[PDB]
Parts: structure tokens; C-alpha cells; sequence
């Protein structure tokens, strides 16, 4: 990795400049847009603790299907041209609408993504829309490994609560719950709807799984309008998977080398 040095990056931020672009700030510590001589940088500026595992992940793990961390002193990143599968789901900013078959490619990818940690022993805690962030040809890049970890328990609770695992919210620690959280994902990815929506019923999107599964409603009925190239045959296939990685019990629940498998049987 590059060493870099906290006024260097001050001034690629230009003050570190936490206004949009109507400045840097992109989102959110906090991240903003930069520059490294042509490389186009996305810099978070910062809970000790979580920066030493960030750094230790990144420099085991190694992937297309995760992101790259360039700098740290402060992590730099290489700059995703297309934000978070979150932003694009949403159309955040007036960015058109998803694909079915671009929706495909980043599901794929991001179980590629979480089968080569889960093939490094590492248990990510946190995986969800917003941590899935999309490259120039919007390949799934897996993102966030502060709380990520190398059956086991915590008292201390920490994720996103509209995409954690049962047993997760009680302080288990299973690769298990990633799988969980993959499964959040997916009807995110074939609803186009946020996990979670105050101003919505149901509030939880994993809730109309059971509104599917009642015969309250169908999977038809939940399918992304702003769609025009879904067939019916491959959205029930990825809504099955995704079925299958929501099961309440951790152990009846798919490995990530199976949901890798059934994404790909699916086109
Ligand atoms: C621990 C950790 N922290 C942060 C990263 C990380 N984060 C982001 C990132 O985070 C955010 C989503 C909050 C802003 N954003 C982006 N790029 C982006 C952000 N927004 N946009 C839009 C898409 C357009 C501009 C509109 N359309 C015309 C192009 C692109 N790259 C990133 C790269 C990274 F490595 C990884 N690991």
C-alpha cells in the first residue's frame, strides 16, 4: 500500500470539502472525491480498532468482486464510478434505472465476492445494498471491513437491522448471517425497494416473504416497475435463492458456495 500523509490529501479534497457538487463530499467517518495523478480516489476520513482490521482484510483479501484500498495513514479508495447498488436501486440523482440482466451480473458478483471471504475465514457482519458499491461496467464490489471477522458470541451488537440474521440480532457471530443479509439484498435487487421504509407498509422488506409464502400476494406483484427486460422464470429462480438464504433457522440456510451456484444455473 501507499503511506500517505494527512495534508496531501487535504488538498486533493481541497480543504476537505463537506458540501456536494450542485465540493467533494459524496457521502457517508465521511467520504470524498479525489484525485492520485489520474487515479480518481474516494478517501474516508474517520473506532481504532475497526481501522486496524480494515487494513488487515485488505491486505490478505484480494479480489474483482471486493474493492481496493490504495492509501492509508485516513483509507483511500479507488474511486467507484457508480456509487452503491443502494443509490442506483433508488436512481439517486437521476441515474437510470437497473436491468434485469445488469441486476443478474451484480448478484453474481457479489456472491463471488462474499464465497472468497468466506473462502479467506472471514465473516463480513455487515453486508447490505449500501456496501455493495459498482465499478465503470457496474461489476459488484464488496465494500466495508471495519466490523468484519476472522459458533462464536458478542456483546456488543453491531450492523443494519433491516438486513441482519435472527440469530444475529441476539449477538451470534455465523458466516451464516451474511447469508442472511445476501438474501435481504436480493429482494432489493428484484423489488427495487429500500430494506427498510418508515413511510411504507410493510415497513421490512423481508416481511413480504411472508406475504409471498401466505399467498397474500405474489413475487409478480413485488417485481421492479422501472423494468423492462424481466422474465418471469429467472426472477422466481433468484426469489427462491433468495428464500432459501432468509430461512430462520442459520443451518437450513444455503452456503455461499451454493447461492454462487444457483445464481449461475439462472442464466
Ligand atoms: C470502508 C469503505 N468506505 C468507502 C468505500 C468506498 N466508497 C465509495 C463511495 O461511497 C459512497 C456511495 C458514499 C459515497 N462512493 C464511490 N463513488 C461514488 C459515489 N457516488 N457516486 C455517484 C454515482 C454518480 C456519482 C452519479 N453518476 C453520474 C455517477 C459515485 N466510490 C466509493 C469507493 C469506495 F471504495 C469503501 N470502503
Amino acid at each position: 500500500f501507499h503511506s500517505f500523509s494527512f495534508y496531501e490529501l487535504k488538498n486533493v479534497t481541497n480543504n476537505f470539502d463537506e458540501r456536494p457538487i450542485s465540493g467533494n463530499k459524496m457521502g457517508e467517518g465521511v467520504v470524498y472525491k479525489g484525485y492520485v495523478n489520474n487515479t480518481t480516489v474516494a478517501v474516508k476520513k474517520l473506532l481504532k480498532q475497526q481501522f486496524d482490521q480494515e487494513i488487515k482484510v485488505m491486505a490478505k483479501c484480494q479480489h474483482e468482486n471486493l474493492v481496493e484500498l490504495l492509501g492509508f495513514s485516513c483509507l483511500v479508495y479507488v474511486y467507484m464510478p457508480n456509487g452503491s447498488l443502494l443509490d442506483r436501486l433508488s436512481c439517486l440523482d437521476g441515474t437510470p434505472p437497473l436491468s434485469w440482466h445488469m441486476r443478474c451480473k451484480i448478484a453474481q458478483g457479489a456472491a463471488n465476492g462474499i464465497n472468497f471471504l468466506h473462502e479467506n475465514h472471514h465473516i463480513h457482519r455487515d453486508i447490505k445494498s449500501a456496501n455493495i458499491l459498482l465499478d465503470e461496467a457496474f461489476t459488484a464490489k464488496i465494500s466495508d471491513f471495519g466490523l468484519a471477522r476472522a459458533t462464536v458470541m458478542t456483546s456488543r451488537i453491531v450492523g443494519t437491522t433491516a438486513y441482519m440474521a435472527p440469530e444475529a440480532l441476539r449477538g451470534e457471530i455465523t458466516p451464516k448471517s451474511d447469508i442472511y443479509s445476501f438474501g435481504v439484498v436480493l429482494l432489493e435487487i428484484i423489488t427495487g425497494l429500500p430494506a427498510v421504509d418508515e413511510h411504507r407498509e410493510p415497513q421490512l422488506l423481508l416481511d413480504i416473504k411472508e406475504e409471498i409464502e401466505d399467498e397474500e400476494k405474489t413475487i409478480e406483484d413485488y417485481i421492479d416497475k422501472k423494468m423492462n427486460d424481466a422474465d418471469s422464470t429467472s426472477v422466481e429462480a433468484m426469489y427462491s435463492v433468495a428464500s432459501q438464504c432468509l430461512h430462520e433457522k442459520k443451518n437450513k440456510r444455503p452456503d455461499i458456495k451454493k447461492v454462487q451456484q444457483l445464481l449461475q444455473e439462472m442464466t
